[PDB]
């Protein structure tokens, strides 16, 4: 089997990219966010606190033939960002672009955070990171890849954001006619449970490629592109009147700048991001202060090559028994 939908980005910054899922019977349709950096597929339901609900699609597992709840399973996650998210379990029939696995584990949140409430175009997570990662408890649950895979024609699913315009997951295959030249394939660690993979090093604009392993992960759910400081410093340096705001929260630059691209390496390979792909746009309306898509990862932990990074290429997250990442441009 495969699947195949369009995924479309939330607002006019692409700051979330949002999919239509099917769960139950018949079929309530969600969107949401595709996350290769979480491992739980949750969603805005009829439990959920009802002020914490503002404009978001509704899952009513009491309106589905097919759901069944999962006895005494609960689940409760945080995101890198501080939101937060928590609730009971459900098992369903699931379907994304065609592609359809039963018995699949939708956590209903009962609570999410305010980030969540305030932005009404995102209904859910499908998280799609390695299954160690799932929060239900006491017994962990599958992702939805993991759940479908053995099904699929081959046991890999691609990710093909746009830049400021729609997308593309696919389940099962590998769309030739989507990318350009060749798809280089680098390895992944899933010690931590991620698309965890090293790059090669990085060039600013026109500049030298700095050969430098700069191991991060595959994060589909992440807006932008988390680097080490001494990169992110390299990069904004280009940049006149960049800097650094504390108050901000990273490095802003004059909303009148062309800015230049960024190069990352994938093995001998070389992906690059335009500059227009870096600009965030306003701080706040009418600032002629523009928020930079490329921070550091100081602080956090990992470095994460979020969409900014990956939706300049053709990305495959190969699912078979070693896995591994493969990226092309397009
Ligand atoms: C509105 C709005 N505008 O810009 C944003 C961002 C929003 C909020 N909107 C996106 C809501 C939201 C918050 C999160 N998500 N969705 C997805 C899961 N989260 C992750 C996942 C992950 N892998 N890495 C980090 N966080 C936090």
């Amino acid at each position: 089997s495969t699947g195949s939908a369009t995924t479309t980005p939330i607002d006019s910054l692409d700051d979330a990219y949002i999919t239509p899922v099917q769960i139950g019977t018949p079929a309530q349709t969600l969107n949401l966010d595709f996350d290769t950096g979480s491992s739980d597929l949750w969603v805005f339901s009829s439990e959920t606190t009802a002020s914490e609900v503002d404009g978001q699609t509704i899952y009513t597992p009491s309106k589905s033939t097919t759901a069944k709840l999962l006895s005494g399973a609960t689940w409760s996650i945080s995101y890198g960002d501080g939101s937060s998210s928590s609730g009971d379990v459900y098992t369903d029939t699931v379907s994304v672009g065609g592609l359809t696995v039963t018995g699949q584990a939708v956590e209903s949140a009962k609570k999410v955070s305010s980030s969540f409430t305030e932005d009404s175009t995102i209904d859910g997570l499908l998280g799609l990171a390695f299954s160690t990662l799932n929060t239900v408890s006491p017994t962990q649950q599958k992702t939805f890849f993991d759940n479908a895979k053995a099904s699929l024609d081959s046991p890999v699913f691609t990710a093909d954001l746009g830049y400021h315009a729609p997308g593309t997951y696919n389940f099962g295959f590998i769309d030739t006619t989507a990318y350009t030249g060749s798809i280089t394939y680098t390895a992944v660690s899933t010690k931590q449970g991620f698309w965890e993979w090293t790059s090669t090093g990085y060039a600013v604009g026109s500049g030298t490629f700095k050969s430098t392993s700069i191991d991060g992960i595959a994060d589909t759910g992440t807006t932008l592109l988390y680097l080490p400081a001494t990169v992110v410093s390299a990069y904004w340096a280009q940049v006149s009147g960049a800097k650094s705001s504390s108050s901000v929260g990273g490095y802003v630059f004059p909303c009148s700048a062309t800015l230049p691209s960024f190069t990352f390496g994938v093995g001998s390979a070389r992906i690059v991001i335009p500059g227009d792909y870096i600009d965030f746009g306003p701080i706040s309306t009418g600032s002629s202060s523009c928020f930079g898509g490329i921070q550091s990862s100081a602080g956090i932990g990992i470095n994460i090559f979020g969409d900014v990074a990956l939706k300049a290429a053709f990305v495959v997250f190969n699912g078979a028994t070693t896995p591994t990442l493969g990226f092309a441009s397009k």
